[PDB]
């Protein structure tokens, strides 16, 4: 009934075959609490074996893919391939992919539709920039960004949604107590309570545990300490 | 100048496909003056290293242009090395048009992944709009431009030359062997006699066993780099194209 708590390790560009071994063993040896959810996001070149190499209470994430199933796209991946080496998410509108690569609003609803058709789980990230957060258009720019995602979402179920500052806890809350609201009004009351929100800003081993307290903060999406022996803190921050 | 076939898979296959493929490759009768490549999707690179035969090189799609970093969806030369393939494919066409890849991005690419110690199939191409202007020339100079400026050591490069503009239009042999000699031309001069000589060039327009033969025996033509029969039996005949 309550929403269950929900944290994924994006490594980005980062790792070969001898150090992501080394960090894959280290999770699969810690004690990590029965009540997380869990789920890493690795590099496409090294998918597969991080599938093979991680404990099956783990979920494994892409970190990024495309909108049909095949094709004459150079250097893309899809949703079958995806499953094929049986990863079960991925991660869409990550704010690299938007500001350093391009990526539309139109382009990410498509990629999200697709992906869930499919039958892969879906985190769809959202967030404003330094010069929109000066400007006051927080709440305008993360409630377009997230009509563009829902109007593609026939069945919440398998959507969690990650809110990133691209730039304190209480100023978290506030962001995703209003993202709550939207789901509310433009779409149920069952959809509010029962889908997660979780934080994708600057987080730590230090900082988890009061972000993890707020009323709206359902978990994480964590980035730089992913890569470290601290992700197992940030994983059991509600104890 | 050694004959050189690379086959591009672009975004096709699974681990069942991709298999059956590299099994029929590893049986066949392949010429021993042929330098063959496959270049497969990321998240198959180091399945199809370990399945293919050693004297069959193994390419990337795409890469980034630093070893590590904030770049969330890319990967880099040095985790290709890793899993043990020796080239990446840059420049390619569907990079360029569909996801908007610059040529100050393409060459800061390719002079990374050479120093690396990559070896590096740079794609070059018009299109329609550029055919039908008369400016063919002028735009796959500046694209080689672009990359020359970025290469100290061609001994780890071939170039390739893609007419996007006829991928309803046909390209004929001759159309194909009047642009290599251009190309070759410019080497020469702005670079130098020995690396003219030496370079191959390749060619990436519509590549299939019926047309193979005749495109081969043009005098600057070094070899192809193949679309969708690189995923057929007859990519097999592709790389036997001089017998």
């Amino acid at each position: 009934a309550p929403r269950k708590f929900f944290v994924g390790g994006n490594w980005k560009m980062n790792g070969d075959k001898k150090s992501l071994g080394e960090l894959i063993h280290t999770l699969n040896g810690a004690k990590l609490s029965a009540d997380t959810e869990v789920v890493c996001g690795a590099p496409s070149i090294y998918l597969d074996f991080a599938r093979q190499k991680l404990d099956a209470k783990i979920g494994v994430a892409a970190q990024n893919c495309y909108k049909v199933p095949k094709g004459a796209f150079t250097g893309e991946i899809s949703p079958a391939m995806i499953k094929d080496i049986g990863a079960a998410w991925v991660i869409l509108g990550h704010s690299e992919r938007r500001h350093v690569f391009g990526e539309s609003d139109e382009l990410i609803g498509q990629k999200v539709a697709h992906a869930l058709a499919e039958g892969l789980g879906v985190i769809a990230c959202i967030g404003e920039k330094l010069d929109e957060r000066e400007a006051g258009i927080t709440e305008k720019v993360v409630f377009e960004q997230t009509k563009a995602i829902a109007d593609n979402v026939k069945d919440w179920s398998k959507v969690v949604l990650a809110y990133e500052p691209v730039w304190t806890p209480q100023q978290a809350q506030e962001v995703h107590e209003k993202l709550r609201g939207w789901l509310k009004s433009h779409v149920s009351d069952a959809v509010a309570q029962s889908t997660r929100i979780i934080y994708g800003g600057s987080v730590t081993g230090g900082n988890c545990k009061e972000l993890a307290s707020q009323h709206d903060v359902d978990g994480f999406l964590v980035g730089g300490a992913s890569l470290k022996p601290e992700f197992v803190d940030i994983i059991n921050a509600k104890h």
